[PDB]
RNA sequence: AAUUUCUACUCUUGUAGAUGUGAUAAGUGGAAUGCCAUG
DNA sequence: ACTCCACATGGCATTCCACTTATCACTAAAAGATCGGAAG
DNA sequence: CTTCCGATCTTTTAGTGATAAGTGGAATGCCATGTGGAGT
């Protein structure tokens, strides 16, 4: 019998406490006169400046490297189309190895074990790799191999500014060990360039073969187009997308110009752009020809290929010059106005427009491309222009109106055309526009220019005046002055005179542009080190020297002591314990071994004296350095750990591959025994009580051991010591005392503490020291972060102020990872049948809604969470969020959102999980793609769909809940553990813990009631005979003569070609036209039943805005406009399809579309409420505007209650489940089929 | 209207909830401006 | 107190911003470089 | 006047089994369409 307060030290979780230090004392002056802050300061700018100069040696190598790849790329695509084919566990698993294979493949290269390439060649690589990662990058034993990179003086002086301190740069090395790897790495040279940018290539080259199959002329296209961008001159068009090509296209150079390829080479701005692949795929669609058709069927856009990991991006585009400090622009911007205002441009413009009323008007033209913009700006819209040119057209004449169109597309027009066609009204008007700009361009010229763009207005005067002035240059292009049409010769020679005048403004407003957007400059933080290469990175009592940290405890304060190096040594400084009843401060005294699993074998096997004495004899060698009996190495002992393969014969992988479990065994005994011997003979490890541990021949594998044995080599122990010493000490200067602060340390704290606070002092309570649950890490860092009753705002950033993070480990007795997680959930949900859902629902108009439903549909518990505590953040965040997007056009500071929905989400996570424990359920999720979920961020940043999934599995990873006591399951010593270890997106399933995922469709547009979705999809419908193929497929509608609703008759066997392709469980439904009375709720407000709403689609191509519709009221007036009689009850139908008028038609698939909407939405007035189109067994049909708490109230309420009920299938289902595990996605047609059975 | 830091506050020199830091790399999404086209 | 209206989209290019996603470390001790004093 | 070497300070190192990712596509929906401005 499992239970609910079982699922507690299941694996480990790591987390960094963060604190701000207080130095006690007078560490102040000792830290403040010896320079420690600037010299890290000037050392944290050296290591900023020496960054790229770094990796300049790694892009040089990498590029050396990837020249040399000559691979054949068959077995990848074979394996790739074999998987997209079917998707099955053996083909993914061929397709996994078949990737680890290429990727060894091309870190073969790197590491320098290829056999395609000569034998110095690979020594060469070899001998570059070994030192790639050491201090051979700053000695130059590496760099005198490349030789490309030239280094300069200064250079050489920043490279050997780090003398004696090359292990600051440990981290980075780490971090650049992960790129020249093939261990599956996201962020590795090998892994992107197997998985990554390969699919794309070979989805490009079958997008191509595709379209040359499809139609021939776009293989000649292609190859002007790549002629004419002018790359690859010596390979066609049918070769660069092929896969041998791939040989190429790994280093950046062509990467980049395969990119170039794909999108086109852009010039200068105002210069005709030479257009790309994409580019030429679209306006070849947009041609709306037969041929455009065929290609709308195909997938018409080439995806672009990835930068490499290192290498910086180039391109062949015009990147256009900028600016460098306030100063320059303002200078800059004066001198172009000067110029301007000598040469006299507003007097001469003036003269232009006004030479228009006293000119011949048949001798000046008008740009095509440019006349939408005339439109849209003189008269009420953008088609009133070409319909009265249209018109006129027409009125000076099926082939002509294509000509007529083909005349106005692309060839100029005539001023005293357009005065023909529109009149004196675009005259007036356009006069107006021109003074008006005029006058505009006049007051930006007089205005005189702000110093400096610190501040908005400063800033906003710029964008003022510069703006006009493209406006009057947008102005001025609207004239064609070619010589392709007629035009007057002075005229045109003066116009194009001012606008070369005119030209570089538009240069100008980009650079400007460019330039004042930029972030702010503010104070960040730097990482001090006190002129110690490895400080606080470990604890430990033996490496307190070297490492200089040192916790205390002093009656409930914890203070921080750092021993700085002295004349330039360590020197030891050593404390005496004393007795316990003497005042003073509790010395931490730290005892650890940092992994059995990688430190017995290195100061056991891995020793230099070890490997050289096996090489020669195969005579045991007794070792006797920090052993206080000498442990023998015998010769089976050395080949466990070194068996000159891969896989090792005491490990699982020898196992599976092999099958030899009696060797594997053995093996394995023979180690454990050899581990025990070595943990009874170390000085370091002799008094560790081994008594605990099982015996060498039970345990099943050597992980399990290795997480059995590292708790035991952990321990903490507190010594007490005078304070007459630690005030000598930190007066003298030899301690830097600090006190770890927050705001739970503080003099007149009430409350209860923070959550973080109860970390720190749930590690040092004494029952966590009797037995380790929560352990104390290494690898602290202090920070350092200058200056940015008296109740001050922003008191914190007025001084500095010392930080100190330091990681912590919670759950340390449990093993790295779980072990089958997932498992023990299932079995805990099958054998408690009787378990609540708290599926949730995300969206922008309602973030978060949630439902709590139990074992039989009831609704418990239904709230929407937009506000909590009485303040409704959905407003707060649609202000911050209209502020930003307003803030971005005028080049604000756009500030951050992360900060205002963390917020949010922390109060939106505490109410779900505080649910979650009340009721002991699961919580149900619906399973968003990452491109939507990304697409409607960017339509609406206020959303969360992102940023909640990330919070809530991280919050229950480790939940601790704050009143609960320390030993029960769900205190600050035994969290609760409610879903898997969070390692990335990608590699999560459809379940994490009791967190469960569902597919995200009909959710929010069905019926609760009884299950009823509407059946079609509409854009089948789009001609007149598809809709009267529509109408005669109904069975009856007619109209009841006693409840005054027409019942439209619905058979599911009809309309098989419009339907979506989901069959339900019922065969028939009941659609009913339901009468517009009015109806009253529970809480007594009036509405109409029935009513829906519209988008108005009168203008036939664009979306207009909401209308409310009742389709009754529209269906009775217009049976009674066409005078047929329906006060019989009989069917209406065959009556109603006889005529042959297409208007009957439209509007009777109008009223059908409007009726069978369920989800009805209005912003303005603040309606989400869905209405149902059928009816159900019991004679009511649904309204949620009723507002019974039995029925979701909102469209959100009722997906959010739909997504518990998909879940709840999932749970229905594992009860059944023998091999205890979920289903495998659940598809629209049995979810459907379901949700219909179990309402009727 | 105080906070390691964020959010909502002020019976309380503070309250309630949350908070994995550093480093590196990549991608996505907005806005402005150009070019070719579409309604 | 009513009613009309606000140009929109597609493919690329440049710059700027914000935000997300994916890896590594959470480390004592063995090994190697350096140096002040002893010995020749 | 020159050479060695034991103390001491940086620097590099050692490396387990999680076994996962369970698939189901063939297309849908998953959410919403600037909400706010003006004259008369
Ligand atoms: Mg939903
Ligand atoms: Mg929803």
């Amino acid at each position: 019998m499992t239970q609910f307060e079982g699922f507690t030290n299941l694996y480990q979780v790591s987390k960094t406490l963060r604190f701000e230090l207080i130095p006690q004392g007078k560490t102040l002056k000792h830290i403040q006169e010896q320079g420690f802050i600037e010299e890290d300061k000037a050392r944290n700018d050296h290591y900023k400046e020496l960054k790229p100069i770094i990796d300049r040696i790694y892009k040089t190598y990498a590029d050396q490297c990837l020249q040399l790849v000559q691979l054949d790329w068959e077995n990848l695509s074979a394996a790739i189309d074999s998987y997209r084919k079917e998707k099955t566990e053996e083909t993914r698993n061929a397709l996994i190895e078949e990737q680890a294979t290429y990727r060894n493949a091309i870190h073969d290269y790197f590491i320098g074990r290829t056999d395609n390439l000569t034998d110095a060649i690979n020594k060469r690589h070899a001998e570059i790799y070994k030192g790639l990662f050491k201090a051979e990058l700053f000695n130059g034993k590496v760099l005198k191999q490349l030789g490309t990179v030239t280094t300069t003086e200064h250079e050489n002086a920043l490279l050997r500014s780090f003398d004696k301190f090359t292990t600051y740069f440990s981290g980075f090395y780490e971090n650049r060990k992960n790129v020249f790897s093939a261990e599956d790495i996201s962020t590795a040279i090998p892994h992107r360039i197997v998985q990554d940018n390969f699919p794309k290539f070979k989805e490009n080259c079958h997008i191509f073969t595709r379209l040359i199959t499809a139609v021939p002329s776009l293989r000649e296209h292609f190859e002007n187009v790549k002629k004419a961008i002018g790359i690859f001159v010596s390979t066609s068009i049918e070769e660069v997308f092929s896969f041998p090509f791939y040989n190429q296209l790994l280093t950046q150079t062509q990467i980049d110009l395969y990119n170039q390829l794909l999108g086109g080479i852009s010039r200068e701005a105002g210069t005709e752009k030479i257009k790309g692949l994409n580019e030429v795929l679209n306006l070849a669609i947009q041609k709306n020809d037969e041929t455009a058709h065929i290609i709308a069927s195909l997938p018409h856009r080439f995806i672009p290929l990835f930068k490499q990991i290192l290498s910086d991006r180039n391109t062949l585009s015009f990147i256009l010059e900028e600016f460098k400090s306030d100063e320059e622009v303002i200078q800059s911007f004066c001198k172009y106005k000067t110029l301007l205002r000598n040469e006299n441009v507003l007097e001469t413009a003036e003269a232009l427009f006004n030479e228009l009323n006293s000119i011949d008007l048949t001798h000046i033209f008008i740009s095509h491309k440019k006349l939408e913009t005339i439109s849209s700006a003189l008269c009420d819209h953008w088609d009133t222009l070409r319909n009265a040119l249209y018109e006129r057209r027409i009125s000076e004449l099926k082939s002509a109106k294509e000509k007529v169109q083909r005349s106005l597309k692309h060839e100029d027009i005539n001023l005293q055309e357009i005065i023909s066609a529109a009149g004196k009204e675009l005259s007036e008007a356009f006069k107006q526009k021109t003074s008006e700009i005029l006058s505009h361009a006049h007051a930006a010229l007089d205005q005189p220019l702000p110093t400096t763009l610190k501040k908005q207005e400063e800033k906003e005067i710029l964008k003022s005046q510069l703006d006009s002035l493209l406006g009057l240059y947008h102005l001025l292009d609207w004239f064609a002055v070619d010589e392709s049409n007629e035009v007057d010769p002075e005229f045109s020679a003066r116009l194009t005179g001012i606008k070369l005048e005119m030209e570089p403004s538009l240069s100008f407003y980009n650079k400007a542009r460019n330039y004042a957007t930029k972030k702010p400059y503010s104070v960040e933080k730097f990482k001090l080190n006190f002129q110690m290469p490895t400080l606080a990175s470990g604890w430990d009592v033996n490496k307190e020297k070297n490492n200089g940290a040192i916790l205390f405890v002093k009656n409930g304060l914890y203070y921080l002591g750092i021993m700085p190096k002295q004349k330039g040594r360590y020197k030891a400084l050593s404390f005496e314990p004393t007795e316990k009843t003497s005042e003073g401060f509790d010395k931490m005294y730290y005892d650890y071994f940092p992994d059995a699993a990688k430190m017995i074998p290195k100061c056991s096997t891995q020793l230099k004296a070890v490997t050289a004495h096996f090489q020669t004899h195969t005579t045991p060698i007794l070792l006797s350095n920090n052993f206080i009996e000498p442990l023998e190495i015998t010769k089976e002992i050395y080949d466990l750990n070194n068996p000159e393969k891969e896989p090792k014969k005491f490990q699982t992988a020898y196992a599976k591959k092999t099958g030899d479990q009696k060797g594997y065994r053995e093996a394995l005994c023979k180690w454990i025994d050899f581990t025990r011997d070595f943990l009874s003979k170390y000085t370091k490890t002799t008094s560790i009580d081994l008594s605990s541990l099982r015996p060498s021949s039970q345990y099943k594998d050597l992980g399990e051991y290795y997480a059995e044995l590292n708790p035991l080599l952990y321990h903490i122990s507190f010594q007490r010591i005078a304070e007459k010493e630690i005030m000598d000490a930190v007066e003298t200067g030899k301690l830097y005392l600090f006190q770890i602060y927050n705001k739970d340390f503080a003099k007149g704290h009430h409350g209860k503490p923070n959550l973080h606070t109860l970390y720190w002092t749930g590690l040092f309570s004494p029952e966590n020291l009797a037995k380790t649950s929560i352990k104390l890490n290494g690898q602290a860092e202090l920070f350092y972060r200058p200056k940015s009753h008296e109740i001050i705002k922003d008191r914190r950033f007025t001084s500095d102020k010392f930080f100190f993070h330091v990681p912590i480990t919670l759950n340390y007795q449990a093993a790295n990872s779980p072990s089958k997680f997932n498992q023990r959930v299932n079995a805990y949900l099958k054998e408690h049948p009787e378990t609540p859902i708290i599926g949730i629902d995300r969206g922008e108009r309602n973030l978060i809604y949630i439902t709590v439903i139990d074992s039989t549909g009831k609704i418990l518990e239904q709230r929407s969470l937009n506000t909590i505590q009485q303040f409704d953040y959905q407003k707060k965040l649609d202000n911050r969020e209209k502020e930003r997007v307003a803030a971005r056009q005028a080049w604000s500071v756009v500030g951050t959102i992360k900060d205002l929905k963390q917020g949010y989400l922390s109060q939106v996570i505490h109410e779900i999980v505080d649910l979650m424990i009340h009721y002991q359920a699961v919580v149900v999720l619906e399973n968003l793609n990452f491109g939507f979920k990304s697409k409607r961020t960017g339509i609406a940043e206020k959303a969360v769909y992102q940023q909640f999934e990330k919070m809530l599995i991280d919050k229950l990873n480790c939940l601790v809940l704050k009143d609960y006591p320390a030993e029960k399951v769900g205190g600050v010593l035994n969290p609760y553990q409610l879903t898997d270890q969070f390692t990335s997106f990608a590699k999560m399933g459809t379940q994490s813990g009791f967190l469960f995922y569902v597919p995200a469709p009909y959710t929010s547009k069905i019926d609760p009631l009884t299950g009823f979705v509407d059946p079609f999809v509409w854009k089948t419908i789009k001609n007149h005979e598809s809709r009267k193929h529509f109408l005669e497929g109904f069975d009856f509608l007619h109209y009841d003569v006693k409840t005054g609703d027409f019942i439209l008759h619905f058979k599911m066997n009809r309309n098989l070609s419009f339907q979506r392709g989901l069959p339900g469980f019922m065969p028939a439904w009941d659609i009913v036209f339901e009468k517009n009375e009015t109806q009253f709720d529970a809480k007594g407000t009036p509405f109409i039943a029935g009513k829906r709403i519209v988008p108005v689609i009168e203008n036939h191509r664009f979306t207009g805005r909401y209308r409310d519709l009742y389709p009754a009221n529209e269906l009775i007036a217009l049976l009674e406009e066409k005078g047929i009689v329906f006060r019989d009850g009989s069917n209406i139908l065959p009556k109603l399809l006889e005529n042959d008028d297409s208007h009957a038609i439209d509007t009777m698939v109008a009223l059908i579309r409007s009726v069978l909407q369920m989800r009805n939405s209005n912003a303005a007035t603040g309606e989400d409420y869905i209405n149902s189109p059928v009816r159900d067994l019991n004679g009511v049909c649904f309204d949620s505007r009723f507002q019974n708490p039995e029925w979701p109230m909102d469209a959100d309420a009722n997906g959010a209650y739909h997504i518990a009920l998909k879940g709840q299938l999932l749970l229905n289902h594992l009860k059944e489940s023998k091999d205890l595990k979920l289903q495998n996605g659940i598809s629209n047609q049995d979810w459907l089929a379901y949700i219909q059975e179990l309402r009727n």
